[PDB]
């Protein structure tokens, strides 16, 4: 067994419920209330390694929250979900990653990309520039659908193994 701590974090209405409930429950919400922040645990297998999986879905997004730089300091690995039809969401990516790493004083700070609703065709974030973002923050990029569950694990096992990495640094 080993513990792996993970925080999602995003703009209101991006799909950080959708995703970790369709990780851990294997079902689609279509109306989770926006306000419930909890946690959920659960064990897998990942490159051989059983997993437990301890992953904060976050609700509110404020600065100035002494819960939010708790977590911040607690968190181990980030998942930073923006919608690929809302660019505002997109742009709101660069300020949690400021805040994560003012929070670590530190560069290393595992964390993946997900660009979420990709089953959504009126797309407003073009893919390369997403791909272009996480290649000048050094983190993958991966574009999820918690809709049809396309690459959902894919993205939070990929953040355990950014995790393991940093472990060796
Ligand atoms: O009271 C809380 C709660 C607790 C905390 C932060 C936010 C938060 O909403 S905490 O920092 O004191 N506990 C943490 S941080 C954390 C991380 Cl970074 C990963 C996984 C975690 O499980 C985790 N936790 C504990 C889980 C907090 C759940 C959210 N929560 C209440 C706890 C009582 N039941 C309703 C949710
Ligand atoms: N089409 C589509 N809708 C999604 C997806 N993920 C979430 N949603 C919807 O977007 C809304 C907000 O999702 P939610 O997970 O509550 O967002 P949160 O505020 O980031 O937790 C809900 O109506 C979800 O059903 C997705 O991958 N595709
Ligand atoms: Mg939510």
């Amino acid at each position: 067994m080993t513990e792996y701590k993970l925080v999602v974090v995003g703009a209101g209405g991006v799909g950080k419920s959708a995703l970790t409930i369709q990780l851990i429950q294997n079902h689609f919400v279509d109306e989770y209330d926006p306000t419930i922040e909890d946690s959920y645990r659960k064990q897998v297998v990942i490159d051989g390694e059983t997993c437990l999986l301890d992953i904060l879905d976050t609700a509110g997004q404020e600065e100035y929250s002494a819960m939010r730089d708790q977590y911040m300091r607690t968190g181990e690995g980030f998942l930073c979900v923006f919608a690929i039809n809302n660019t505002k969401s997109f742009e709101d990516i660069h300020h949690y990653r400021e805040q994560i790493k003012r929070v670590k004083d530190s560069e290393d700070v595992p964390m993946v990309l997900v660009g979420n609703k990709s089953d959504l065709p009126s797309r407003t974030v073009d893919t390369k520039q997403a791909q272009d973002l996480a290649r000048s923050y050094g983190i993958p990029f991966i574009e999820t659908s918690a809709k049809t569950r396309q690459r959902v694990e894919d993205a939070f096992y990929t953040l355990v193994r950014e995790i393991r990495q940093y472990r060796l640094k």
